[PDB]
């Protein structure tokens, strides 16, 4: 697969982590997602990084790919 790391903004509580995890899981192609709450980071494996960041932004959070 391919794996990307995202730096997120706007997570304020566990419900935010859940919303983001759900937004990512509704993206066709995604295989796996983990969120680091304190650091506002996600690691996502998928089968379109722009697809992922766009989904997170639609859920109401900022997202950028880390390189
Ligand atoms: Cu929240």
């Amino acid at each position: 697969a391919q794996t990307i790391n995202l730096q997120l903004e706007g997570m304020r509580c566990a419900a935010c982590a859940s919303s983001i995890e759900r937004a990512i899981a509704k993206v066709p192609g995604v295989q796996s997602c983990q969120v680091n709450f304190a650091l506002e980071q996600a690691v996502v494996s998928y089968h379109t990084p722009q697809i992922l960041t766009d989904a997170v932004e639609r859920a109401g959070y900022h997202a950028r790919v880390l390189k």
